């Protein structure tokens, strides 16, 4: 580990966002920013909220410019509307250096910022294909890579604690580390494999191939990117397009047929409790995704365990129960690599090789029977017919 003082710089939880401690503005104001690979907009809240006990306060920072345009970002359950703007930002537990940066000041907003989540804000570290207005509001990365000497690369741990935390517990705990410029080996074990980012807009990626403990789904693999694979830490849940989650669950449901969930599980809407101890991880069975590697007709595949994909919850009776909550759901929108399989996994964007390596992270959590995975290399032929064209 060559990159300590960005190791367990962040905190947080699948459920609500990791978040990394950031300062904006002249003096410094300190803001807690949710890591978002998913968007590209650099977003602080900058008005009073009843969910933020601070925001970014532009009338107080010597560096503030305004740069008179407006922005709407609307979500399919969240929205916020901002004032555009620039300023010194920095990263306490990362690269020592400052800044000059856009930042979209937060002034209206619904359903987006989360009670009790502690962070006040949004990195968007994806590229500015994506970023709103438009592209040519540059993205906070190539800001700094632009203006400093760090690496065209950045590193994600994201550590899931394994159990519910509490308020109390969730601002006490190391929710994992954020690498910028580079790579820590201190974070994983094995080997790092990587995928090739397929278009530079958001983290796109190429599955090529989904076993359910082994079995393959025998699905045509351009369904299972339909109409797009994309990491994003700014989601909770691994999303599938939504006839790879009907296979998909149907093939859990079978795979875990000695005991009968209700609907309301697999719909992930509903949590499920066993007696303190006893969750039966080993009746679920373990997930591997294949992903298109580097080599021409070459592939590798991560592993992940129900430990990743099953998301603890405080019991409504806040027992002494382990319950938890189905972790996959259905999109119409293309599969996306969310919090709880990243969760699983070190994962490395490395921006300027164009490509997204994955390690099995050294704070996964496992049982002493299985173990998450990163394993190659796998003959796999025309891998580029499972990507898919408008
Ligand atoms: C593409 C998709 C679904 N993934 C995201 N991380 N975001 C940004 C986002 C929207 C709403 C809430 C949050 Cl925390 C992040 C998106 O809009």
């Amino acid at each position: 580990g060559s990159f300590v003082e960005m190791v367990d710089n962040l905190r947080g939880k699948s459920g609500q966002g990791y978040y990394v401690e950031m300062t904006v503005g002249s003096p410094p104001q300190t803001l807690n920013i949710l890591v978002d690979t998913g968007s590209s907009n650099f977003a602080v809240g900058a008005a009073p909220h009843p969910f933020l006990h601070r925001y970014y306060q532009r009338q107080l920072s010597s560096t503030y410019r305004d740069l008179r345009k407006g922005v709407y970002v609307p979500y399919t359950q969240g929205k916020w509307e901002g004032e555009l703007g620039t300023d010194l930002v920095s990263i306490p537990h990362g690269p020592n250096v400052t800044v000059r940066a856009n930042i979209a000041a937060i002034t209206e907003s619904d359903k987006f910022f989360i009670n009790g989540s502690n962070w006040e804000g949004i990195l968007g570290l994806a590229y500015a294909e994506i970023a709103r207005p438009d592209d040519s509001l540059e993205p906070f990365f190539d800001s700094l890579v632009k203006q400093t000497h760090v690496p065209n690369l950045f590193s994600l741990q994201l550590c899931g604690a394994g159990f519910p935390l509490n308020q109390s517990e969730v601002l006490a705990s190391v929710g994992g580390s954020m690498i910028i410029g580079g790579i820590d080996h201190s974070l994983y074990t094995g080997s790092l494999w990587y995928t090739p980012i397929r278009r530079e807009w958001y983290y796109e990626v190429i599955i090529v191939r989904v076993e359910i403990n082994g079995q393959d789904l025998k699905m045509d693999c351009k369904e299972y990117n339909y109409d797009k694979s994309i990491v994003d830490s700014g989601t909770t849940n691994l999303r599938l397009p939504k006839k790879v989650f009907e296979a998909a669950v149907k093939s859990i449901k079978a795979a875990s047929s000695t005991e009968k969930f209700p609907d309301g599980f697999w719909l992930g809407e509903q949590l499920v409790c066993w007696q303190a101890g006893t969750t039966p991880w080993n009746i679920f069975p373990v997930i591997s995704l294949y992903l298109m590697g580097e080599v021409t007709n070459q592939s590798f595949r991560i592993t992940i365990l129900p430990q990743q994909y099953l998301r603890p919850v405080e019991d409504v009776a806040t027992s002494q129960d382990d319950c938890y909550k189905f972790a996959i759901s259905q999109s119409s929108t293309g599969t996306v690599m969310g919090a709880v399989i990243m969760e699983g996994f070190y994962v490395v964007f490395d921006r300027a090789r164009k490509r997204i390596g994955f390690a099995v992270s050294a704070c996964h959590v496992h049982d002493e029977f299985r173990t998450a995975a990163v394993e190659g290399p796998f003959v796999t032929l025309d891998m580029e017919d499972c990507g898919y064209n408008i």
